[PDB]
């Protein structure tokens, strides 16, 4: 039993991460086959004034380019440029590449960080997507072009992030490995302004579940409200709406606790616990997706 | 700028996990050098009754042992049992053994668990050995032989846990390699019981520290408690002592707040936070050591 | 066990409740050795245009009036008027007069009203003074003069209310026995407003106790507020302040529970029970004071 | 206007109150004629394990009991059985006894109760018997015998109850005067167990009428629902039956809702009210008949 | 010290028990999640004549079942039959349902009763399951319902039997949650009648290592039998087989005694103690399991 | 029918328990609002040698107490002594708290027992207090503070018992709440000696009515002993006095045998069964008393 929020093993990405030095900039890209992905602005010329980004391509050198892995280092024979990343060709492909696929996130949407430095994996941790298109992670200097990534059950590597900026919140942004920025920020120091975060309703269900199967029931109201109800709830409350409650089912005739019910135990609960807790949270919790909960659970 | 609890990269443990088996009964080991470290009720006959573990070794045959490495078979040679572990000796060498060293934790130690089912590593989590001795992990059926280690600036891992078992309660008990239970539980179904989980006040104030430092401001008083007073009420309020206030110097300095201010705000903070949070907790948090938030904050 | 708004017993009282007629206007009085109270709009010529009282008692002839106890008449010697109230002297002493006394409430006090028509007595129930210095009864045409009172230990009437008036908002409001209006309301039909009701934080204080002690604990929260904090929210919300925790020392010691925790309980509770109830109430009960809860729980 | 809980005024009663006294067993009965009524536990030897009455009554000795009228002596002359309470003659006709008859309550009749301790009467109440022949009073030791009562409009009393017991979970019991205990409940000391409380749907439509009538309308929804749907409804969701819709005919016509329209409107309701209430009440209320409903708002 | 039969607590199980009424027949069910078992004799039109079950249920009207808690309405929704129970749907989920499976026993199996009367738990003592299927417990009218259950070291409530029938010998019948009856007796007013018990060896070895353990050891014999023996014995004499003397180990360590020397000791003693007693006994007793034992001496 | 010895349910106490740690010596209390009740010895120096009660509580310091339950930590703010227990002054009240009272038990009264290690109840059982003032419990190390209860019809807890120590014979002995140890034993290592046993033979009586209504006969003398010559025979046997005859009636009532017949039934049944038994009892029981049998048999 326990409920944590958890990250999917780092190994096979940790063999793909690389250390990308421009000029004096070093940042952090992945090395998949032949190529190399990583932030564009490593090419940058300054990072603190707005960047001509078309110019710093128009004008980069590859003798510039020094790229190595656990310090040996690889030849770059070519660079291309696609939204917010580079693609760097190299001479040697990366024997350890794992089965894979590239996919963009929605939010909502579980995955793991493999924050690196220097292109060394120091720390690895599970995120969520928000409703406005960051994460809340921990990053510093040096942490652009940390992977984020998803393991399927076949083994199949889904690289779904790459580390692009702070927004002045402390919010965390990155694209994809097409080079689109989740929610179209701008790879640029600016003064950009993310929405307000939703809570995500799915989550706060899947983990009220896994309190009543962990016997913690105290929270529990005796009252129902329907989705169209707790949706209008959401909208004025900042949290998003309810997805069908038949995903839910499984949970639902496990511990003979409906859906609606939840709802209108979490308007309840939004006032706050009163001193109390449910798994050792001390407000409600979104941290965890359903599929992360019934994983965690029964496997 | 942010924090986050994580995990130290799993990939060279990864390769040192393996598939055990005796009998019907499977959990996981660590395969280092010629060595696959195990909990040794593997041989039990049953978990459910009280264990004879001396009569279980006596009666061990090793033609019941299935050992494997991403279903690769490895030779059984021999085993000894050492406290609540087995030592199987194996004929091949794991030649992905890192550089490593097998270390005790103490209470308030951090360190990384991977969690391991069938041999095969699932997630990865940081963690702190509590004051009573347990952690609060995420396992079930399978889990068992889980290891938790710790990785040095030098690359060198510590080898530090085992996963043993889960207590009445929920809480997590495991061993370290040389087969020492933390806290002196017994590797036995039962209905034992751990001792008052304590915050632990240095990771507080770390966490305080962090939060000043990632523009959160709001709950700082403008009180001052010393050491000696704040460690009296600690003991009445369910918190250990705090360490000397000079640990501290350095963030003390880069925020302009002593010690002493978070001490006294700690105390006004225990009452509830009311509405509102520190960097999204929404009570204190002592999931974090000086040096996570250090390394967090600035690096190396 | 259990915990029910009741009445002390009415018989004393019945016994001094008179039918008293001016023309024709019907209301009841209070008859106690020889002199009756009654409200001073008996002699109202209508009751539904301003009333000029200088005049209508002036012109008052006492061959118009009526009085009656169970049938048997009285008769009228004088009458004096007292602010909103008459004192009708009359020739027979009611033989049946208890030793009492005239007290006039405060806010948060208790008493009983012995609703009457026509002379006689229909009703009888427990209420409180408010903070607006209503109280809500019910009461139909006729109702004027319905006394209140309470009865202590040693047998001792005090006579404390005399139905007057039904404000727009349907809140009733009385006098006392020398003729004062509770909170200065008029005696004449008019647009008066009471002030918006507080919740008498005291009596929800007494009824939590109550809760405990008749084994209801799953309210109670882990959480602490003192007095100076409560009664800064009282004034935000709704409620009183409370008096001084050493009342409840009695009940703290019974129950291991302080006032301060029962305060930020309040807090909490204020947003909502979740379904569940207290003692069968729905939302917090102020209807029961301290005296009260301890008189029914242990005599 | 206004909708309050009442009792009958409890005069004519207070003066039939008596205080009995078997042994050291204090409880109270009524006087009425030359003959008080009272539970016949007073004659208990001990009302903690199960009780032979045969016996108690075979060994009872009339020189032990004392009863007595605000302290006046009453002589005893001799003592009926019947069902669960003692009649009990005495030499002295209470002159103040009043017109009355005895009567039997049936599952959903109001009534008052006169709290009384040692035959001194100290609190008067208006209550309803439930479906499951309970009632919700306050009482506690001391309150057997408390006598329940209505006031016909010819001044006649029906005597309907005397306080007998305390059931485990609190609810209330009493006999009438015939010695018939209300659902056939035991005067033992016991784990005995009511069947369930269900809301009385006349009732809790009566209520919404006299918030229609007291400008409370704002719950009011503009469904419909018959008779027959309702009462199926009901079964399944903790109410009673509702009776025949013609009754309310009276006050139909004077808020131009029909009763189907509240049927609706309760089956909304019973989900919670929201923040708001009716009357004051923050859920439905079933405490008060079509004929209190009436009578506290036009009369007679 | 002292060997005594206890039971496992019961807070976890009290609150899974309620009343259930069909027309005028009352008894015991268990509510877990939504859902209410009891016996399905509670639609039986007369305990006195033989039953048809399918017409009983075919028949069946809900409006007939009344399901309360302590006086509080529990609303049915619907109701399936198996075997010798009815799945009653409910309304409500019980907000104190534990984590539980259901399980089935085997002779031998020790495990708890909560006896219950109208939905009441009255009494908690530890049984074991008989050879023949039958429990010698305590029940009166009113007890059908009552559930058994043990307690794992997790918490989690493995419930198995559930209070169907008294037989005319006085032993006691119950069903699974499965609505199977234990040695398929039938859940009807009959003549059939148990087979004769068989002492369980397992326990009375158990019972003899606990005297030794508590000083008790004037009985022990020196002659050894072993388990083939003591088995050919035990079928001529009233006692199952034992089971592999290993299981003993522990115990066995402990005292310096083997199994066989018990085995011999109680073929011995099977012929009587001669007025002496063990552990207070006077005659062989085989109420307690080896775990049982075990627990109480080491835990 | 049947006949076997319960305990009541223990859930109202269960959540009463709590571990409760001086130095490395850990035992249970029992926590009621705000206070923890628990056996003094908790602060002795050593369990082997003579101790110093006034001076080990003089020199106690509140740093070395840990008390918790389940893992929760519960704050000590004081603590005083009284007679054999420790009365613990703690920060949170128990929000489980049951209505109780404090109630000393007499020799023969019934009760039961729950059986407590490291804070977390194990076993539940009845027994009855002897007239030598001990128990036949079964306890090991880590019992102490144990505690012994009865639950009343309104569902209030008398608690009795405390487990404070068990006598070189193996017969147990505890403390009521007050402090006062039962018989007068001390809570110290000690060569103390229980006087012999006196067989309760008021239960005796029930006992043999209850094998009465179990169709159980065969013992069933032609003697008749009135009460005076029980009791003398009494004295020289081993047996209490028998109370009134008249305590019995409903039970000679039901069964048509009279107490005098059941008593000469004793004198003979004390000279053995001769290999028979009385509902599976080989010598005479004295476990149940008259209000078990009439709770077992009509309730
Ligand atoms: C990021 O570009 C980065 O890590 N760059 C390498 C680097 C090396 C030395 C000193 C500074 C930067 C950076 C990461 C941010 C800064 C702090 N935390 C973060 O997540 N992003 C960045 O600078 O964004 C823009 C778009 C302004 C270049
Ligand atoms: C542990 O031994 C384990 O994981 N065993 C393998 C297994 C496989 C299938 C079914 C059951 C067990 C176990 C881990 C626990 C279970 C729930 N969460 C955990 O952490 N511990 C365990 O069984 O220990 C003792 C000492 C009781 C054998
Ligand atoms: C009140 O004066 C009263 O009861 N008068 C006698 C009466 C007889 C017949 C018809 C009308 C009145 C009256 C009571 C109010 C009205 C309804 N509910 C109440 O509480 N008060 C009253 O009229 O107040 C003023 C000051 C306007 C006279
Ligand atoms: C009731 O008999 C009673 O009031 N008895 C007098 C008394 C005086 C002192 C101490 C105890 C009892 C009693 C009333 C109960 C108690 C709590 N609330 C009540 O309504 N009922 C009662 O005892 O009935 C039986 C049948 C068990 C004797
Ligand atoms: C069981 O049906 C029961 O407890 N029923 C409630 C009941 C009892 C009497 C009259 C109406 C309703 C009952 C339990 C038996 C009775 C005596 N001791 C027991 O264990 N079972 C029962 O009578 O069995 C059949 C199958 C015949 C209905
Ligand atoms: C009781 O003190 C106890 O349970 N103590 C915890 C403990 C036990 C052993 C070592 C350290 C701490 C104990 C209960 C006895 C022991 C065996 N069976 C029992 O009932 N009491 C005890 O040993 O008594 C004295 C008064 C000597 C301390």
């Amino acid at each position: 039993s326990g409920l944590k929020k958890m990250a999917q093993p780092s190994g096979c990405v940790e063999r793909c991460v690389v250390r990308v030095c421009y000029g004096s900039t070093v940042l952090n890209g992945v090395w998949l086959g032949d190529t190399v992905t990583c932030p564009r602005h490593v090419i940058a010329p300054s990072t603190t004034v707005l960047i001509d980004y078309d110019h710093a391509y128009s004008t980069m050198r590859l003798h510039n380019f020094s790229v190595s892995h656990n310090g040996v280092f690889l030849g770059v024979v070519g660079v291309t440029m696609h939204g917010s990343v580079l693609r760097i060709k190299v001479s040697q492909s990366n024997v350890h590449t794992p089965k894979h696929v590239f996919k963009t996130l929605k939010p909502g949407d579980s995955f793991n960080i493999l924050a690196c430095y220097e292109g060394i994996a120091s720390g690895v941790f599970g995120v969520n997507l928000r409703t406005n298109f960051t994460i809340k992670g921990s990053f510093i200097n040096g942490a652009c072009g940390s992977p984020g990534y998803n393991v399927r059950n076949d083994g199949t590597v889904e690289f779904c992030y790459l580390h692009q900026i702070e927004l002045g919140s402390g919010a965390h942004v990155g694209s994809d490995f097409t080079g689109s920025v989740y929610g179209n920020f701008d790879d640029q120091p600016s003064l950009q302004v993310e929405s307000a975060n939703l809570m995500l309703s799915d989550n706060v269900v899947a983990f009220l579940y896994a309190a009543l199967l962990n016997g913690c029931r105290w929270w529990l109201c005796s009252t129902r409200v329907n989705v169209d109800g707790f949706n209008e709830w959401a909208m004025a409350n900042g949290y998003t709406s309810v997805s069908s409650v038949e995903c839910y089912s499984i949970l639902a005739a496990k511990t003979g606790v409906s859906v609606e019910q939840l709802l209108a135990s979490i308007q309840h609960l939004h006032e706050g616990f009163g001193g109390k807790n449910i798994l050792g949270y001390s407000s409600l919790c979104d941290e965890f997706t359903l599929a992360e909960v019934v994983k965690q659970m029964y496997g």
